């Protein structure tokens, strides 16, 4: 590990959101930032609300710098935009003049209890409001300062709940600016192509629920788009694709039945203490476009990743859970509790996307999640979905 002053850096949960901490303004205005993956802008809570302890106070910055111009973000945020200096004390010692957004409403964005603040937007301009020209905050860092066009991320999941005081105080995971830490992955990094500098788009060429295909046109697995997205909790899959995964996921199951509110992602499902039968629970494979032609590799993660660990409604002793895959009307997004099995190397630089088992994800004595190539596969480019 060459990156130690970023290890750990990271607070949170799958639910809720990992987020780092940050500094805006002269003096520095300290606030918690979601780091999200799937998002563009660079906007942190500008005015009092319910759920915030703290809000940034562009009044009190010297530094600050209004644009006079709005943003309209609904998913929904509004907000004012501006620049000032920003930093991250537990990552490359550097400050930058990056955008800010001062959201100043808000409309079900900020979440109860996250502890965070605003959101940290790492893809791409195409997709930033109110266009592209707003440089998002990479783009700012990368050309303000020598740190290395790639970040990566280790999400760790606890495999169990977390109270207010427990998440607080523990370790949720890293965020590497810059570089790769090797202490945070075991065996190979393998990489996939990004398809398109946007959301960090990825093609998906065939699914495999313990080791039986899904058997799909692969076309169906990207419809419309295929992205990671830290902002999201839940594996998300395209409607007839999320039928067929969970008709399997079913079947390898079988041995016990669950209510239709579990399977809907809406319901837990408790077991005592310590009997969660992980093993009547299938492994879900995901084979990702290889840098080589005709070469594929596959991510497998368990069901300690795609069962979310939630307290009882009674708060007893049982493990319970909710089901983390839920159907998608707009691609498939491999949100934070798929990323939790994985070290995710974002390599800006090679246009690439790398993955790695996690030294921090949650399994068992018997099954650990896998990263594993190479695979031959043909015809890769026409499972990428064309409007
Ligand atoms: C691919 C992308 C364009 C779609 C998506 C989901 N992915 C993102 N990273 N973001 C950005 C994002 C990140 C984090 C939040 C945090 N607040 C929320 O979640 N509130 C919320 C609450 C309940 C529901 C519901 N029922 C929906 C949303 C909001 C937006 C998105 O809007």
């Amino acid at each position: 590990g060459s990156f130690v002053e970023m290890v750990d850096n990271l607070r949170g949960k799958s639910g809720q959101g990992y987020y780092v901490e940050m500094t805006v303004g002269s003096p520095p205005q300290t606030l918690n930032i979601l780091v999200d993956t799937g998002s563009s802008n660079f906007a942190v809570g500008a005015a009092p609300h319910p759920f915030l302890h703290r809000y940034y106070q562009r009044q009190l910055s010297s530094t600050y710098r209004d644009l006079r111009k709005g943003v309209y973000v609904p998913y929904k945020w509004e907000g004012e935009l501006g620049t000032d200096l920003v930093s991250i004390p537990h990552g490359p010692n550097v400050t930058v003049r990056a955008n800010i957004a001062a959201i100043t409403e808000s409309d079900k964005f900020f979440i109860n209890g996250s502890n965070w603040e605003g959101i940290l937007g790492l893809a791409y301009a195409e997709i930033a409001r109110p266009d592209d020209s707003l440089e998002p905050f990479f783009d700012s860092l990368v050309k303000q300062t020598h740190v290395p066009n790639l970040f990566s991320l280790q999400l760790c999941g606890a495999g169990f709940p977390l109270n207010q005081s427990e998440v607080l105080a523990s370790v949720g995971g890293s965020m590497i600016i810059g570089g790769i830490d090797h202490s945070l992955y075991t065996g190979s990094l393998w990489y996939t192509p990004i398809r398109r500098e946007w959301y960090y788009e990825v093609i998906i060429v065939r699914v495999e629920i313990n080791g039986q295909d899904l058997k799909m046109d692969c076309k169906e697995y990207n419809y419309d788009k295929s992205i990671v997205d830290s902002g999201t909790t839940n594996l998300r899959l395209p409607k007839k694709v999320f039928e067929a995964a969970v008709k399997s996921i079913k079947a390898a199951s079988s041995t016990e039945k669950f209510p239709d509110g579990f399977w809907l992602g809406e319901q837990l499902v408790c077991w005592q203490a310590g009997t969660t039968p992980w093993n009547i629970f299938p492994v879900i494979s995901l084979y990702l476009m290889g840098e080589v032609t005709n070469q594929s590799f596959r991510i497998t993660i368990l069901p300690q990743q795609y069962l979310r660990p939630v307290e009882d409604v009674a708060t007893s002793q049982d493990d319970c859970y909710k089901f983390a895959i839920s159907q998608s009307s707009t691609g498939t997004v491999m949100g934070a509790v798929i990323m939790e099995g994985f070290y995710v190397v974002f390599d800006r630089a090679r246009k690439r996307i790398g993955f790695a088992v996690s030294a921090c994800h949650v399994h068992d004595e018997f099954r650990t999640a896998a990263v594993e190539g190479p695979f031959v596969t043909l015809d890769m480019e026409d499972c990428g979905y064309n409007i």
